């Protein structure tokens, strides 16, 4: 089972957050039939939706972890089960989502029966479309921890992050990077089941 009926309700009223007519960015991490980590993000308000799912192929997680995402699967046991079909349902019809490489994404959706939401493919070059990553790291990696992994190319290289990935593919069509400050639209106790509260300094 996934969402109760409360958190169906809390996550209907969360997506009012978004804006349906403004810019949205989405990124996964994994294969769209199978994907560990989801991210849209409106670079107008700053807000974001964020969150992870544990995998269905291991076999697959692990080569994702080595050369992409660097997450635990550890990290993912405690993850709220059917979010990513919930935040899908409940994301506004017909909206506008802009991505990197609009395939994958367009399978999920298209999965979960939301062919209404209309793609904007970026296409930005490999490395145009990292410009800004080191910068977006350093000014927002404390917004995601989950990439514990070391992550190697055919070299290690930084992991990758659905969330991270928008912001810097945004900063990268933008022509430069934004200090905003970002709010994520998913409360806390929804992305996990059980959670660690803030460290108590
Ligand atoms: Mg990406
Ligand atoms: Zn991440």
């Amino acid at each position: 089972a996934g969402l109760t009926y409360s958190q169906l309700m809390t996550l209907k009223d969360a997506m009012l957050q978004l804006d349906p007519n403004a810019k949205t960015w989405m990124d996964i991490e994994g294969r769209p039939e199978d994907p560990v980590e989801i991210a849209l993000y409106q670079p107008s308000s700053g807000a974001y939706i964020h969150f992870f799912r544990e995998p269905t192929d291991l076999k697959q997680f692990k080569q994702d972890a080595k050369y992409s995402h660097g997450i635990d699967v550890t990290d993912l046991f405690a993850t709220q089960p059917g979010l990513t079909s919930a935040v899908i349902d409940a994301l506004p019809r017909n909206m506008v989502i802009t991505c990197q490489g609009s395939d994958d994404i367009r399978k999920l959706l298209e999965s979960q029966g939301r062919k209404d939401i209309k793609l904007i493919d970026i296409a930005l070059s490999k490395t145009d479309s990292r410009k800004y990553e080191n910068a977006v790291w350093d000014q927002y990696k404390d917004l995601c921890h989950m990439h514990t992994g070391v992550v190697v190319e055919k070299e290690e290289i930084t992991p990758h992050c659905a969330l991270m990935d928008c912001i810097m593919f945004d900063a990268a069509v933008s022509g430069g990077l934004n200090t905003s400050v970002l709010r994520a639209v998913l409360p806390r106790d929804m992305v996990f089941r059980t959670s660690t509260p803030r460290v108590v300094l």
